[PDB]
């Protein structure tokens, strides 16, 4: 009932271009199985969006990786709120959402959106330039670390260990064993960065803290929280703007529009957010026999969610492999569903809210003068290198 597929979504070749075999996991079935891993796959939006916003039938607490910490140790103490389920995740959550909230937001966005301006401004200077090592990743090194409170030594190791975190999550592939044997200095340096006395005040990592006298939180608990912003703080806001500047390389009609209106930008984050999907995949473990798609899951089975296909999938989306600034984007899943639906999305939003309009209002051309180069990562999917002439406008 259930089609066997020997598709490896892990593998550099399906990363390489992954979308024909995207439509191939849809159009085999609601739920599929790939025997090269022995996990369910979901690749449909329907069915994505079903396990997302059931988290008792598909917990996140044995694992939103290959690996079932029921069978196996993990590779790291889990985390609280990605790797926990209700009513653990409870509390912490609300944590996270409190210092990532709407009323921070207030308190961070002229800084943002000035230092938007200042890196465009510089780019400009330069003309050809690469987006990927000097605006995608340069705009959220020059703000994000800050607005955590962390000290200026040492942030080389956030992006290596935010890759680390996001290849561990694979099967053990070459990509995650080689990540876990670097591990080390890079684990050393942000387990440091999480305590209390290293955090600088007002910053996202002190009010975590912070928050360890209200009950929600104990004292012990703030460390792996700042762990959880240091992990996931960086990486795929990095894809995400790399995607947006490459999107609108490519598709210059959309420029175009962004100009002719700098409002869109929001909505141009937004539509890269959904059209690159820079957080792939995310598996949950069935804590029951459970009914999927007229399929018979049994119980302790891992269910690997394809989210950038159900982003992509034309029985949701119209035209899903168009780039479009004006598309109605309510409802895709780049940033999950349902209770673990990302906690920092106000922030990667902000960032590429205002990166994308310091772009409309400054520059008149963005194009590839270079060869580009894709960033192989178990789940995250992104750009190394991105060369491009910025005119100006
Ligand atoms: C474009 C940028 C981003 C993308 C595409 C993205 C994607 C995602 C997705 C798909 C999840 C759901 C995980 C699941 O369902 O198992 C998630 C959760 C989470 N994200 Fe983001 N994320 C981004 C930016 C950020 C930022 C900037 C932060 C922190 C400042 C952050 C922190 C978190 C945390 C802590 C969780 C776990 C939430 C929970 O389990 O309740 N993310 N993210
Ligand atoms: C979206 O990716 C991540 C990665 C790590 C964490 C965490 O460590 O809590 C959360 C989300």
């Amino acid at each position: 009932t259930i089609p066997h597929l020997a598709i490896d979504p892990f593998s550099l070749d399906f990363f390489d271009d992954p979308y024909p075999d995207q439509q191939t996991l849809r159009d085999a079935g609601p739920v599929v199985y790939l025997d090269k891993w022995n996990v369910y796959g979901v690749a449909r939006y329907a069915e994505v969006h079903a396990v997302l916003n059931d988290p008792t039938t598909f917990c996140s607490s044995r694992g939103v990786g290959l690996s079932d910490f029921k069978k196996e140790k993990p590779w790291r103490p889990p985390s609280l709120i990605l790797e926990a389920d209700p009513p653990a995740h409870t509390r912490p959550r609300a944590v996270l959402s409190k210092v990532l909230s709407p009323a921070t937001m207030k308190t961070i966005r002229d800084g943002f959106a000035a230092a938007a301006d200042a890196k465009v401004d510089e780019l400009l200077q330069r003309g050809c330039i690469d987006a990927i090592a000097d605006l995608a990743e340069a705009y959220p090194l020059s703000v994000f670390p800050d607005a955590m409170g962390l000290k200026q030594e040492g942030r080389e190791h956030l992006l290596p260990y935010a890759g680390l975190v996001a290849n561990a999550f694979g099967p053990p592939n070459e990509l995650r064993q080689t990540a876990i044997e670097r591990s080390a200095p890079h684990q050393a340096y942000v387990n440091e960065q999480c305590q209390r006395p290293n955090l600088a005040p007002g910053g996202f990592g002190a009010c975590i803290h912070a928050f360890t006298d209200t009950g929600e939180i104990t004292p012990d608990e703030a460390p792996l929280l700042v762990r959880s912003l240091l992990s996931a703080g960086l990486d795929t806001t990095v894809n995400g703007i790399g995607a947006a500047v490459y999107c609108l390389a490519r598709f210059p009609g959309e420029l175009q529009r962004l100009r002719s209106d700098p409002t869109l930008a929001r909505n141009a984050f937004e539509e890269a957010v959904r059209f690159e999907s820079p957080v792939q995949t995310f598996f949950r473990t069935t804590t029951r026999e459970v009914e999927l798609g007229g399929a018979v899951i049994g119980e302790g089975e891992k269910v690997l969610m394809f989210l950038g296909s159900a982003n992509r999938d034309p029985r949701r989306w119209s035209d899903p492999d168009l780039y479009d600034i004006t598309r109605k984007t309510s409802g895709h899943v780049g940033f999950g569903s349902g209770v673990h639906m990302c906690v920092g999305q106000l922030v990667a939003r902000l960032e590429g809210e205002v990166m994308l309009s310091a772009l409309a209002r400054k520059v008149a051309a963005i194009d590839i003068d270079g060869p580009v180069k894709r960033r192989f990562n178990n789940t995250l999917r992104g750009l190394e290198s991105l060369p491009v002439k910025l005119t100006p406008a």
